[PDB]
């Protein structure tokens, strides 16, 4: 649809953890299973082939027997430095995640997260209605990723105490 536009989410987090510890959260299966679109208790399946061009597949338990399936690809993996991945399998577009890890002087890491997602324009939508749907979608994604990263934060914290 020539008319579908992207929302973009930009998130900066500062952690005391080393870039290596944060990068690991993104690239290790039994860590990702705890935070990335899933959690320890709701995770049904996770497969992750963590190399460039490799697939991941997360099945997450929702209410009343329903399931969420999340699949995508690692496009770029540079050690302690950079992950580019898709949400969506190259019906329905791929969202893009690009996340960079920088070492601070002081802390462990500055984490710079970028996300791009195509929002579908509905039949007969006014300019305002479309703009309102992208704003709602953006705020929902900001909130869902915040909740994820702060979950990711405790998963990292509890490998540091246990
Ligand atoms: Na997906």
């Amino acid at each position: 649809n020539v008319e579908n536009e992207h929302v973009e989410v930009e998130i900066e987090k500062l952690y005391k953890f080393s870039p290596e510890l944060v990068y690991e959260a993104w690239t290790k299966k039994d860590l990702l299973k705890q935070w990335f679109m899933t959690s320890a208790r709701t995770n049904k399946e996770i497969e992750a082939d963590v190399k460039e061009g490799g697939k991941y597949r997360i099945v997450d338990q929702q209410r009343n027997g329903k399931v969420n399936v999340i699949e995508g690809i690692y496009e770029s993996l540079v050690m302690d430095e950079y992950v580019k991945m898709t949400i969506g399998m190259p019906s329905e577009t791929q969202d893009v995640i690009e996340v960079e890890f920088f070492e601070r002087e002081t802390g462990g890491t500055q984490m710079l997260f970028y996300y791009r997602s195509l929002v579908e324009k509905e039949r007969r939508f006014t300019n305002l209605e479309y703009k309102q749907k992208k704003k709602e979608y953006h705020d929902a994604m900001v909130h869902g990723f915040e909740l994820m990263f702060d979950k990711m934060y405790h998963v990292i914290e509890t490998s540091t105490q246990q």
